[PDB]
């Protein structure tokens, strides 16, 4: 999908954040640069002179991950339509900065001051951008204490709710699902003396493949249910596991037939 050209107005103070790594890479090695907010989008300029443009109206989610409990601080953009750079197609682009009783007290103080400085710099950039777009671009911060551990791809990571998404932006590839795009959640392997369970995210659009989050500790089941309840996202649980690849194909081929024969009540 062709993007609007970036409009730059130099008779204006354009908000700028420096010392940012872009992920995914533009070059063969990772590279730092500056992120500048312009009239209708962002431009990232690498130290090598590479330019990456992100138009505001191509941003589905703008995420702010503070360094609290992490070793990086991140601006993450989940895009409506994939863009090309580094000779590849990308639906996500982010920008981050890395972060004896006495020597420990020394360390604590430096850490707290460093983290405060970075967080303030990022927040100030965000507030400028939100004003410049007249609140039409709004950054979401995750709610860490609503988070839970699970493995969407290979290894376990922290998944955190924002107001409008379920996210992980510290590991790559990232994880972003839009809550209002979700049809239902189905928990699997909820049985017995459960140590962990799986969480299936089914989308309202049945042509989208389901999202599996594997191996979530059982202690997180009730907190997740309460969170889902707050979002008005319906959940069910089963003891065994369903073939979602086959099920979604069957539904996609004929959703009217699916609903005539009971729809999602088979989970109930």
């Amino acid at each position: 999908v062709k993007q609007d050209s970036l409009v730059i107005n130099l008779n204006r103070s354009n908000p700028k954040l420096k010392d940012l790594y872009i992920r995914p890479n533009i070059a063969q090695k990772r590279m730092q640069g500056s992120l500048e907010a312009h009239v209708n989008g962002f431009r990232f300029t690498s130290v090598r002179g590479d330019k990456v443009d992100i138009l505001y109206n191509n941003i589905k989610h703008a995420l702010f991950q503070p360094c609290d409990g992490e070793m990086i601080i991140v601006l993450h953009f989940h895009l409506k339509n994939a863009i090309m750079f580094g000779k590849k197609r990308h639906t996500d682009v982010q920008f981050y900065t890395e972060v004896h009783d006495r020597d420990d007290l020394y360390a604590e103080q430096m850490e707290r001051e460093m983290r405060h400085k970075l967080k303030t710099a990022f927040k100030n950039f965000i507030e400028k951008v939100e004003a410049l777009t007249k609140e039409e671009l709004e950054f979401e911060v995750p709610f860490r204490d609503l988070g839970f551990n699970g493995a969407p791809y290979r290894s376990t990571c922290l998944l955190q709710p924002t107001s409008s998404a379920l996210v992980n932006a510290t590991e790559w590839p990232p994880f972003v699902v839009t809550l209002d795009e979700v049809e239902l959640i189905h928990f699997e392997r909820v049985q017995f003396h459960l140590k962990n369970f799986d969480m299936v995210i089914v989308y309202k659009d049945y042509s989208k493949k389901v999202t599996m989050i594997n191996a979530i500790p059982v202690a997180s089941l009730d907190p997740i249910k309460e969170w889902l309840n707050s979002c008005d996202l319906k959940y069910t649980e089963g003891v065994q596991s369903l073939n979602w690849t086959k099920i979604m194909k069957t539904i996609v081929d004929d959703p009217e037939g699916f609903f005539e024969q009971g729809g999602w009540s088979f989970l109930e």
